[PDB]
């Protein structure tokens, strides 16, 4: 059976094609999907027996479970999501004004950055699109439908941290464009923003395959810093990474001209203010806008949080220069074992 979370809606209306439907029908079981959250083709009550029945014996609808679920006291909603016998993440952060799912791109991931806790299990595989997409769909079920309940309940999705989207760039952008589908969960491009650490030949290949909003995994004012904090940069130097920014904002405008710098504060290794003027001199012929982040470390993280003192004199720095600067706000904060599998199977037993 072919899940239909795989397909974009080209790809659907080909497989309804070859089932001797109309086109338009692929288009309004994609509306079931996305807009009511509907993975059971019964309840698709608008679509003839016929119809259902051809699709029951062919196809399906198949979502990652989830394993586990926190909520947050400022609403936040953290989940651990079941891809096969793997697990991701996905995280929902409602504001007053809207609300920004993050997704997984990967299991795990291989670019070892030092301060990401993804990195340190290593790299197990890459998401399908059923996948990637299937985590919207599932926090979106959620959460509330947009049909269900008369709003949306996602209006911004952010692929950060959870895998390098660029090294997974056959599933990822399928998986964008069903969200940036009318039919799907019709979002601006604009406010569908995929952040990477800079692997350049993939970027220069996103800008020829599809224009969403970029964000940049800089984390570091100069490439001997960078060398250690994100290795990545030993292939891909600042100002190469640089250089192919500028080259995926002559073909997609859907940062609207500024790249988003995303700059993790980690104590006294990037966040000195003579690191912020550093930055600063390294931006000049980039428009963006610098987002800094209070990173937290994980359980033997080989760094420590910035105080607040450093951050704001480090933001102050950057805003002389005349850049727009964004703290971002630290959201789940109270949500932030190898036997417990085998341990399970023999308690169970019991
Ligand atoms: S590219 Fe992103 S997910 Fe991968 S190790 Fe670096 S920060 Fe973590």
């Amino acid at each position: 059976k072919i899940n239909l979370l795989d397909l974009n809606r080209q790809q659907m209306r080909e497989f309804f094609k070859d089932l001797g439907e109309k086109p338009f029908r692929a288009d309004q079981v994609m509306k079931w999907m996305y807009h009511y959250c509907c993975d059971n083709f019964d309840e698709m009550t608008d679509i003839n027996k016929v119809l259902r029945g051809k699709l029951k014996e062919v196809a399906e609808i198949r979502a990652p479970e989830v394993v586990e679920e926190q909520r947050s006291s400022d609403g936040t909603i953290k989940w651990a999501i079941a891809v096969g016998d793997q697990r991701v993440e996905t995280v929902y952060i409602p504001e007053d004004d809207r609300a920004t799912l993050a997704v997984s791109s990967q299991v795990g991931c291989a670019l070892e950055c030092k301060f990401c806790s993804t990195a340190q299990q290593g790299f197990n595989r890459n998401l399908r699109v059923s996948e990637i997409i299937g985590q919207v769909w599932r926090a979106a079920k959620i959460v509330g439908a947009a049909k269900v309940t008369g709003q949306r309940p996602i209006t911004n999705v952010v692929m950060m941290g959870m895998g390098e989207p660029l090294l997974n760039l056959n599933n990822v952008v399928p998986a964008m464009e069903i969200m940036l589908d009318d039919f799907g969960f019709g979002l601006s491009k604009r406010r569908v923003t995929l952040s990477t650490s800079g692997v350049v030949p993939a970027l220069d290949k996103l800008g020829d395959m599809i224009d969403v909003a970029l964000a940049i995994s800089l984390h570091a004012p100069n490439d001997e810093i960078r060398d250690e904090i994100v290795p990545i940069n030993k292939k891909y130097n600042i100002e190469t990474f640089l250089a192919a920014v500028r080259r995926y904002l002559e073909k997609s405008n859907a940062n609207q001209g500024r790249v988003t710098i995303e700059y993790v504060m980690l104590d006294h290794v990037n966040d000195g203010t003579e690191h912020a003027h550093q930055l600063a001199e390294l931006l000049k012929d980039t428009p963006c806008k610098i987002n800094l982040i209070p990173w937290n470390p994980f359980p033997g993280a080989p760094y420590g949080r910035s105080s607040n003192s450093r951050i704001d004199r480090f933001s102050k720095v950057l805003m002389s220069y005349g850049f727009t600067t964004i703290v971002r706000k630290t959201r789940g904060d109270d949500i932030d074992d190898v036997i417990d599998r085998t341990k399970r199977t023999l308690r169970k037993r019991m």
